[PDB]
């Protein structure tokens, strides 16, 4: 943020909201995983490595809409959505609802 000098979120104090820093979602493990690899796995991942998959986690911090296979040269996933819990959802509207996804239940 550089717009307005006037951020303070972290500085220079041991404290809860300062070691809460760590980007976390509403208490999901998902965003602990995608942070953990997007951080050190979309880094070196992406761009050169294979056709490697990353988690999508709603703010609830759970694996909500998306779960994609990335591949290293073309933008295609291919992308797929899955339930809260991250299964894959191939066309099951028990599973492929507003709740995971928005809208997209063909099946």
């Amino acid at each position: 943020s550089y717009y307005h000098h006037h951020h303070h979120h972290d500085y220079d104090i041991p404290t809860t909201e300062n070691l809460y820093f760590q980007g976390a979602m509403g208490s999901g493990p998902c965003r602990r995983h995608l942070d953990s690899v997007l951080q050190q796995l979309q880094t070196e991942v992406y761009r050169g490595a294979q056709t490697l998959y990353v988690p999508n986690c709603d703010h609830r911090g759970f694996y909500r809409k998306r779960q994609c296979r990335s591949s290293q040269g073309q933008r295609r996933g291919p992308c797929w959505c899955v339930d809260r819990m991250g299964k894959s959802l191939p066309g099951s509207p028990d599973g492929n609802g507003s709740s995971s996804c928005p809208t997209g239940s063909s099946g």
